[PDB]
């Protein structure tokens, strides 16, 4: 559907709080980065700078498959329903704000 | 119900004091880790780093069945009523604080 | 009320010292930029150049809702009462100077 | 087809919002600048001044292969379909305005 | 009283030496971060970057209850009188310097 | 053949689960680190940081003999056929993905 | 067949209760350790640390002949049918769980 | 008097050599940990990690009664005059060094 | 031979992906920076800013020994044949493009 | 004595190499910035931009106490005799050049 | 020899591409500006406007030591042989054109 | 004599391999840190970040007694002649390189 | 001669298998630890952690008399010719590998 420029700073910080908690067992932002067809060296470069989830979403702005619904189904494919229950209405509320800005 | 981000540092330390006392006979954090569908190698990786209960709860943040009530009923399924009598009101008090933060 | 041209260089530097301290947790200038209906790409463009709070106030000069009182109530909506206690009398003192310049 | 003077300020700002978000992994304006046969020192000179995408399009005004359709196919060669879905109708609407100005 | 901008780099380093010694038993900076109404994911994000006490004080700059006396009474509520006996006169000496800078 | 940048995060975590189970009798990651011509002090430095198998593979990125097939035959020389039966098809599936990324 | 990572913590504790009862006459874990081609000094090193059956199974993770069926036939070769009658269905139930995790 | 930050690494290792020799009869570091008002689960958590005397002194850094003279009188209350005869002049020599660092 | 202005953005990013993976054991970009006669404080200054390999190549633009072949033989002297097998044809392809631009 | 315009680019880079190595323990440029009566928010603003020592000396150009000898005695008050032994003759050589330019 | 009016726009742009790449480590145009006896405030004024190398050469038009050979030996004194190998024949070709214009 | 900026990355890594092997009995980097008049909380802060020997040498850059010969005699005072026999000629070879850079 | 960093993981495990078999009559690792001038409390601290021979060799890395030949003659002074007949060629083979690494 619509690109990830609809997601403003408040949602993109709340995704960061969940996803850059770096765990060796479960699906942190590196599992998401692998599901978005990033090379290992790209993920390893994103590990260095702070907020790697935000830089991951910035690097996944211009990619041939990127959208908001693709992000919401990749977060379901990872099984992390932690984020879709809290960022459920906020992502829709920032979708409708971007649509109203496009009028 | 609500995710394990409602559980702040004070409760998550008091669960750690009970659960990472590693016993060969009774139900320590490894029995809880088995009840949360972790592989043996995941539990064996969590044994290495300090506070394995806290890293266990961090790795069980994003999992398809995780919640606070699921944790409270898995601690009942293990029979450890040691923790539910002391962390009874504290888990509710940090549930209501997270709800009030969501307003 | 009156536009943000009443705010001269001394107040606009003291807002910059508080607001462009970039934090991942609390409300820096990006939370304020989101509260003023800026797109994510606008905020991301303002991050690049130095003094992003000053360029944020320059980009919020000509906007349909902009005023001094709107700024003072958006800084209350973010909860940052750090700035309203120190820039309390200075914003009024530069309001009254702009009024006296209009005579 | 027709040169890049057909692209007025509104499209050239919306390309700037997408393309000068400088990422180390994906295709920002420097990948586009490399696809338009610029030397490394030219791109390095364009990095210094603000809005490097606008100065990139100004430096690619007079070049032997430059057109609007060449820009639209170089943005497809980079795979960034982020911009062609939002700047789809606007580039055509400013093409038809330039044609009507030529009568 | 007065905000935490009165606390310069020397005091803010000496608080860091005491408070980011991370202990599982006593009150390190995470107990202080919980006493300042931070979510678990905020504290978990502050654990990642170096000097978490300094980033904790930066994130507690703009918060509705923040002051120097609030910090001095939260360090008493944690019972850590280690810091109030050594940073006793230094916090007052940097309070009086900030007051003299305000004249 | 092809370098270890073909091995993305999912395989490199599954090698970590088998290989950093530290045993005194059998061949854990330290036997593999010795087979890759590392000094004792290098292995002793890799023991300190978490995920020593991942940091071992990162330190064996740029080495004169490193490849994917060299890793698969060093894991056979150690006799650990535990990993080649489960990471059999996954290493080939991430080889073919890296080849398709090179086109 | 499938490796010993299928055996989670509950089965690996119930094997430990039977097998590390150290007897001079019958077949405890040292007879099993001899049947798995361990040297005397390896078994003597495993005697020192607590739960020697669990460390024995960890040291027999990566070995050229190790599997679950090999363990079940070595426990038959020792004649200990004490364990195969109680850990009969549990080893199959944790085999099928590992297969379902591999999907 | 003065806090336990006066005690540097050499004294804190020599206390560790005496006190973490774990005896069932006499007063090792657990008797000292009980005399410093630690809960049983705190002491049981300190038993797990290596150098429990050093982690005990780190956890007794910020506590309402902690000082160097309190430590020297709690080691007298336990009757262990083994440590006060060898760490007699060294604790004073590191007290006077901390005082000279405070000037 | 020819200077490092022949190396455009695509090669200079692919060198960055390999070389700024910062390892304590092997030869990352700091070993290369030492082989190019940089002082420790220069390398320590280059560590601070992002993409230190790109800023390293920019600081090694104007140096008395710098060329493309010198870079290719210093990457052989470090033994990193990881980069010469993938950036083999690309460095020649951007050499021949710079020569054709010089005509 | 004479102002800091006597210090040209070569000395001001060599002070930068020593002083902006950011350490948590010793006296980097932030201790010097505190000794020159800068507020915490000023130092925090200078941390953001690259070469903070050079921007620190630029912000300490016009200040009521600034001179070259004041800088040389503040670098002695911090105890950093690292810089006065190497930038000993160079600061005098650029003092005498500024005097000869004033004739 | 002959003044810098012999250097036309094409050479003066190619010197600009090399020299105004602003590096903190090597010799950019500010090292050249220091070698031509400019004050720090002059160089700091030249930093503000775009193409600082061209404005540097314009400000070094009328100076008592300025010539083309002085520029070619100051670029050798800085060790930047990057520019003398590419702007070797072009500076001579624009010297001979200026001589032929003087006839 | 000469400061620790003479010691480049290769020597400073080889000191790190010997000195940050953390032992409870012998003289690791913490004994060296105590011999260089660091407080316990400084050493405890240096323990947290990786390569504590390198950060120890960075924090001992600007200190009133620091030099290369002081380091070589403090490593003799600790009795560690392990490092002076292997880093014997390398420290002199990087001393003479720094002297030749000073010319 | 050469230090104990020449002894890699395979020899250091084979010494551990012989030497940490703890006997009350013969010469285990504690007799060797006494022959290397360790205090009783040091040996008693090394008894606690697993592989006490490896931690004994790590604590005897930096000691004024430590070498490989000193170890081989202290194992002869204890009369244990069990280890010199099996670790005869392996210690020489890892000596020659360390020499070839020093080239």
């Amino acid at each position: 559907s619509l690109p990830l420029a609809a997601l403003n700073m408040r949602v993109r910080r709340r995704l960061s709080l969940f996803l850059n908690v770096r765990t060796q067992v479960a699906a942190d932002w590196t599992a998401l980065a692998e599901e978005m067809d990033f090379e290992y060296l790209e993920i390893r470069q994103l590990e260095t700078q702070a907020d790697p989830t935000g830089r991951l979403l910035d690097a996944w702005q211009g990619r041939p498959g990127a959208s908001v619904g693709r992000l919401l189904e990749l977060l379901t494919k990872l099984g992390r329903d932690d984020v879709l229950l809290e960022l459920g209405p906020s992502i829709e509320e920032d979708c409708q704000k971007y649509i109203l800005k496009q009028q």
